[PDB]
């Protein structure tokens, strides 16, 4: 029969476009392989997590127990993902996290069956802060949503910004997923920083970019690249000049990216963003696992071990995992210019997240 791949993703709410992009990346990859992974037909069982941590346990249990998924792929929101991984790590089902950056997933919750194709929150925050110090910035205000991902990406940023002798004069938070930003912008003006570090993503990021530009602050905006990915065209001139750090830029010139961008644009009529890349690579990682067991997914231990050792070309570059199963990959400095992010050069080379707490 078909291999049942459970997809726990946001198909509604604020992160619906990210769930859509990840699903597109994964489906496009399966199509690129003639509709199979490791010889097996694929059936996607798509469960909407609503980016709602209170539902995460029950939805994960539905996928593992009631739907009898063979593989679990999810999710976007770090709070949902940490609850999902808490169950999945005890069950043993092969599990791939295609976005959620929660630090714990490849730290204390690391497990032989849990893999990530995206990033860790603290690591990307650190890379962004270090790029800002290298740029000569000294006095930051941070603004983000009040949940794990925002807290962790701000924490990483603050560590590298303050190690570089910068000062963070205020951390402003907004309830998730509220998009009333004007009072935060007035506070930012009053604090007179030399930069702002922001984490938002999806339509909330678009609104933030628009509102920030309309405030006429004369202060440069920075963030992890989630702040701009997927919203570049709609942001228009308000986006121009925003600086970000991310593990993907659409202009990367390698063969895998060129073919992927062409295939994705032909299918969906927009460029792929980082979320689509992360879904595509979840497909490549699963393919590696299923091929190594000749399609026999009953061989879970062997399938998971093969994924741990996998390496393949990603649209990013060479893909490989650390011992804790997080990607080891470049982070690029980018600027939004002309309705797309362009590569300004390498911000961080490919180094393994410290993985403190990951035992075995």
């Amino acid at each position: 029969g078909a291999l049942k791949v459970g997809l726990l993703l946001p198909y509604s709410g604020t992160y619906a476009p990210l769930g859509e992009a990840i699903t597109r990346g994964l489906e496009l990859y399966v199509q690129s392989q003639g509709g199979k992974l490791g010889g097996r037909s694929i059936s996607f069982v798509k469960v909407d997590d609503e980016s709602a941590p209170p539902k995460a346990t029950e939805l994960t249990t539905k996928l593992i127990q009631s739907e009898k998924a063979d593989v679990l792929i999810g999710t976007v929101h770090s709070g949902v993902a940490m609850a999902m991984v808490k169950i999945a790590r005890e069950d043993g089902i092969p599990t791939i996290v295609p976005n959620a950056g929660a630090d714990i997933i490849t730290r204390a919750m690391c497990a032989p069956n849990v893999f990530r194709t995206s990033f860790a929150n603290g690591q990307i925050g650190r890379a962004t802060g270090d790029a800002m110090i290298k740029a000569g910035l000294k006095k930051a205000v941070t603004v983000t949503w009040k949940y794990a991902a925002g807290e962790e990406m701000v924490s990483g940023f603050k560590k590298s910004f303050t190690a570089g002798k910068g000062e963070v004069v205020k951390d402003i938070t907004i309830a998730f997923p509220d998009v009333e930003f004007q009072s935060a912008l007035a506070e930012i003006a009053s604090l007179k920083p030399d930069c702002v570090y922001a984490f938002f993503s999806g339509g909330g990021a678009l609104k933030f970019i628009k509102d920030y530009a309309a405030a006429n602050l004369g202060i440069p905006l920075w963030g992890p690249g989630f702040l701009t990915d997927g919203v570049e065209a709609a942001a228009g001139p308000a986006g121009d000049g925003i600086k970000t750090v991310l593990h993907y830029v659409s202009d990367l010139d390698n063969a895998e990216n060129q073919a992927f961008v062409k295939s994705f644009e032909a299918a969906y009529k927009i460029p792929p963003d980082v979320f689509a890349v992360q879904g595509w690579d979840a497909g490549q990682l699963l393919d590696a696992g299923v091929k190594a067991v000749g399609g026999d997914v009953a061989k879970r231990k062997e399938l998971n071990a093969a994924m741990a050792a996998a390496s393949f070309a990603s649209p990013r570059g060479p893909f490989k995992l650390s011992a804790a199963h997080n990607p080891v990959q470049n982070f690029y400095l980018r600027e939004l210019k002309g309705g797309k992010s362009v590569n300004l050069g390498l911000a961080a080379p490919a180094v393994a997240d410290e993985a403190i707490g990951c035992k075995l």
